[PDB]
RNA sequence: UUAAGUGAAUAAGGGCGCACGGUGGAUGCCUUGGCACUAGGAGCCGAUGAAGGACGGGACUAACACCGAUAUGCUUUGGGG
């Protein structure tokens, strides 16, 4: 889904690895204490990061 | 009845033949891996950090294969359904 990461910023870029450095974070609590139905928000929170940080490369040459 | 004479059968265990089992992995058939070559490509990598490794990345992950904090993967151009 890289076709909504070309309709942005690079400052809105930083702000949303932000967020999603963030989610990881509560996800990577969850899993630990007994919670998280859907185990499968945490491969995609790392894809999406990825790909934020392909994009910022190659913009920047 | 008494004398003189002749005397089989009976296996604690063993042998030979046969019948059925157990152990053990020979023989037959088979290939997932090898051996000797032919024709074609290619004949170097490295301070822009190599060859080879250590340690990590999975919802559960001891091991092997893959990958490197963007970690069981990211973008792009083509093929395929």
């Amino acid at each position: 889904k890289v076709k909504e990461i070309r309709e942005l910023t690079t400052a809105e870029m930083l702000d949303k690895e932000k967020q999603l450095k963030e989610e990881l974070f509560n996800l990577r609590f969850q899993l630990a204490t007994g919670q998280l139905e859907n185990t499968a928000r945490i491969k995609e929170v790392r894809q999406s990061i990825a790909r934020i940080k392909t994009v910022l490369r190659e913009q920047a040459n």
